[PDB]
């Protein structure tokens, strides 16, 4: 509250550890259906199924250009690319198996950096 300052959670290296969370989901080999935006023009449906589109290399331009306000809303974008995935494919389809995997590793990344 006013004047009531709750301690100071240090949050001056979370951009650089984001980045590199972000570099290893990259680089990771089940990375490929996340790596750009779903091409709304050639895939029926998801324009208008997914609301929030959401992918790799457009949280990579967020991330360098000072669009994520806390750590929080990286994990939201990070969140939402697996999120729309499950929504659209199914699970044991190979996109479908790609983002169980990535959201996997994305959180045990999450989790052993952050929490
Ligand atoms: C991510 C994601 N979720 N669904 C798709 C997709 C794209 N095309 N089709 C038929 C889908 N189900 N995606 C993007 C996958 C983009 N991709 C395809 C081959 N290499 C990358």
């Amino acid at each position: 509250s006013m004047s009531v300052k709750k301690p100071k959670r240090d949050d001056s290296k979370d951009l650089a550890l984001c980045s590199m969370i972000l570099t290893e989901m990259e680089t990771h080999e089940d990375a490929w259906p996340f790596l750009l935006p779903v091409n709304l023009k050639l895939v029926p449906g998801y324009k208008k199924v997914i609301k929030k589109p959401m992918d790799f290399s457009t949280i990579r331009e967020k991330l360098s250009s000072g669009q994520y306000p806390n750590l929080e809303t990286f994990a939201l974008d990070v969140r939402l690319v697996f999120d729309n995935c499950e929504t659209f494919n199914e699970d044991d389809s190979d996109i479908g198996r790609a983002g169980h995997n990535m959201r996997k590793y994305f959180e045990k990344k999450w989790t052993d950096t952050f929490k």
